[PDB]
């Protein structure tokens, strides 16, 4: 690695990670599961009713958005969502000890996974959680690749799985 390559890890963090996996969209759109989404992976509702999603949006942002937000608004909502994912891990008796056992980069992958799937979905991967705590990285990654989360929407999940396998930021390089 050049001096530049050694710098790359200081440029990566949970915000830059999720920003890559989720993209940034200022208008309501449907995610790979068909759920109305906006900003940086903010799920608005699972209802197929666009009107419900606009209502959730106005509630989330605090103004009459009519389906569009600013970048600054996308970022504030994103910061709230990241904080919620972190809080969901740390208060959970199952997830917290596994999270604590992880290195900094795998902790980002953990937060990312919870941001995407929610706490109960992640806390339900009993085998993967055991494998992570036992540092069985290859097995953990192979088992994550069996999940519906990954298989229904591989592009959004592939880099997270790689990150659990390696504990490096390599999957986020050369976009």
């Amino acid at each position: 690695p050049t001096t530049e390559n050694l710098y790359f890890q200081g440029s990566m963090n949970i915000f830059e990670m999720l920003r890559i996996d989720e993209g940034l969209r200022l208008k309501i759109y449907k995610d790979c599961e068909g759920y109305y989404t906006i900003g940086i992976g903010h799920l608005l509702t699972k209802s197929p009713d666009l009107n419900a999603a606009k209502s959730e949006l106005d509630k989330a942002i605090g103004r009459n958005c009519n389906g569009v937000i600013t970048k600054d608004e996308a970022e504030k909502l994103f910061n709230q969502d990241v904080d919620a994912a972190v809080r969901g891990i740390l208060r959970n008796a199952k997830l917290k000890p596994v999270y604590d056992s992880l290195d900094a980069v795998r902790r980002c992958a953990a937060i990312n996974h919870v941001f995407q799937m929610g706490v109960t979905g992640v806390a339900g991967f009993t085998n993967v959680l055991r494998m992570l705590q036992q540092k069985r990285w290859d097995e953990a990654a192979v088992n994550l690749a069996k999940s519906r989360w990954y298989n229904q929407c591989p592009d959004r999940a592939k880099r997270v799985i790689t990150t659990f396998r390696t504990g490096t930021w390599d999957a986020y390089k050369n976009l």
